[PDB]
């Protein structure tokens, strides 16, 4: 069923009520996005703030997506880094308080992964995943979409993060876009003789990047191996709590694209998906949920609670529709405690501690010689894999 | 250490060993200080957990769990028993902490340990350690008559009501404090003394803040009532020494008089000059024992200006001991033992931000939340230990 699960028919008849396979599928990719949050170092008191904690090796095992995750059989092949030519909120780019850490202007911004042979059998094809890390004025986008599309405009923030470079940086000397295009290109070429898909996921900031990236790829025909320009693969973005990305011309361009599909999951009480409230259009198919229907969620919630990704995945796990009279019931075995990674989101009744995601001792570790060092980063040169 | 132990343990009141600070004593003080800090490192302060107020770790390999094995060749002790306490009167959350929702009125209050055969060789004798857990987290306690502790012969001695309550109170309904913290400690120290009656033995008691008041009280109790002798050998008393840190005051002038008349007791009160806790209660109390002043404001590593929490914290104290060269304006400060400065930040943002050590870094991975074999996520912040006699 993978082609329909990936939106071949725009998820028609699969959303209300929610198809059980799709429920698990959506969570599967949403977890891909969440992994971004779980490796991202947000400790501004560390020299590695803004970097990944974990290396590519056994990445998914390290972020808790191995145990009881028989479908998450992917190898991370490349880490993605981004910068910005203009000032942006700390939620987008975060830096060591030192101002002299691992990088002055760049952040780990996501990863590119692919199914191994086992995952390929399980998902029914070779799945290339690009996962964009999320949130901790309009500009002309010709440099992206070409003269033929010279009326398309994009959110200045999303554009800057996607397109900016730091010439002095080993990380962002090439922009996030090109890093991604290059690695997806290598994967497409390697598996050109095989059924392939590209899946792109992201939450909040990551959702705007997932949407931009996907449109870019399809509109510029990067969804084809260079050796086989005759062979396009499906590109579909699973995005969560997506702000708006472009203007009406962006939508027009989007709407004319054969090979693209976007499923925007929206939590009704979450206001982020409304921004920017003026001059922007949404793209893709929408899937509304409402976490206020969960008896596990604290009432009343707040900005952070309504927005948080694990909240979103808890909603997908249990949603039975958003009408007043609809049920809420967990139809997959998804630990409710996951909600509290980054918020105090559950009813205190649940007795799960709030905001529990942290390295042991924040990464401080006793060494063989009895010294104590901050070890919150695994070494990875991020060199192309063979 | 083995050769000098009796002097290191205060036989001569540390005369001529404090200013300037004797190098062996510097390491000795830190070694017991670390015994107290281990209490903080094993105490669950997460009030959102059902185990708040309990120990995270079991007795087994206790010291390796709290980071006192690597590069700690002199810390070869076995923890034999966990100690629990309650209070008949209301006391601050810093004293007894409870789940927001394992126990309704008790907290893990410390442990009793002894040096194994290796440790014994290393420390020059069989050292029995009693370590009292201290003040955590963030009613004008009066003085109570302590007859029930020191007997009618000592009927004028008065003790801080809070220290007394924590030391002597019981919860009949509880498997943990059906007997009070005092009795739990006396009974296990008794067992150990009897076991090692035929060898040279010592009792060392340590504590910081609340734990320091308890350490002082319990030491005086044990010596004044002659609990420092095996039951089988009433003729053999061992030295009892308390290494206490940031000690509030414990008793009145009669408590001091009783204390001052005791052969076998020694107390070294390390005091951080900018730390105001050791001044409390400011009225009607006397201090006991020998004093050792340090001043962490002299450290170039410590954030300036400090605050209540910074001046008081135990690791701050141990950093001060590690580098003190006197408290005069002109005295040096220089680390004369290899003690990681990052230890200062276990429970505070105490170091200069320049040091680039994250503040308040002590925490279980994911606060103890852990993925299970079946893919569920549970709060696992407690190791099972029935605490039965070994």
């Amino acid at each position: 069923r993978w082609r329909d699960l990936s939106g071949q028919n725009h998820w028609k008849g699969m959303l209300q009520p929610l198809d059980q396979d799709l429920r698990e599928y959506i969570i599967h990719y949403g977890e891909m996005a969440q992994a971004g949050y779980d490796t991202f170092n947000i400790n501004t008191e560390s020299q590695f703030a803004g970097a990944s904690i974990y290396s590519r090796k056994d990445f998914f095992a390290k972020v808790g997506l191995e145990i009881a995750h028989p479908y998450t059989k992917y190898k991370v092949t490349k880490f993605i880094y981004a910068t910005s030519d203009i000032h942006v909120p700390e939620s987008f780019l975060l830096f060591p308080i030192s101002r002299e850490g691992w990088s002055k202007e760049s952040n780990w911004m996501g990863y590119v992964a692919v199914t191994d042979d086992q995952g390929t059998a399980l998902l029914g094809r070779r799945d290339i995943v690009v996962s964009w890390r999320g949130s901790v004025g309009l500009v002309n986008a010709i440099k992206i979409f070409g003269e033929r599309n010279d009326q398309v405009q994009i959110h200045q923030g999303w554009y800057s993060i996607y397109m900016s470079q730091d010439e002095r940086s080993p990380f962002t000397k090439t922009n996030a876009r090109d890093q991604v295009l290059r690695e997806v290109g290598r994967l497409l070429e390697k598996y050109k003789d095989e059924e392939v898909s590209i899946t792109i996921c992201g939450h909040s900031l990551g959702a705007a990047l997932a949407t931009l990236s996907a449109t870019d790829i399809v509109a510029n025909g990067y969804n084809r191996p260079k050796s086989r320009p005759d062979k396009s693969c499906p590109v579909t973005a699973f995005v969560f709590a997506s702000p708006r990305v472009g203007d009406s011309d962006f939508r027009k361009l989007f709407s004319g694209l054969e090979d693209i599909r976007v499923l925007r999951t929206r939590n009704l009480p979450d206001v982020i998906p409304i921004y920017p409230p003026i001059g922007y259009s949404e793209v893709g198919d929408e899937f509304p949920i409402d976490t206020r229907k969960s008896p596990y969620m604290k009432s009343p919630g707040n900005l952070a609670t309504f927005h948080c990704l694990e909240g979103y995945l808890h909603g997908v796990a249990g949603t039975q529709g958003t009408n007043k009279a609809d049920l809420f019931r967990l139809d997959v075995e998804r630990a409710i405690g996951l909600v509290n990674k980054s918020v105090d989101g559950l009813k205190d009744e649940c007795m799960v501690p709030g905001k529990w995601r942290v390295l042991k001792n924040k990464g401080m570790a006793q060494q063989d010689d009895g010294s104590w060092e901050l070890v919150d980063h695994e070494i990875d040169d991020n060199e192309d894999l063979d």
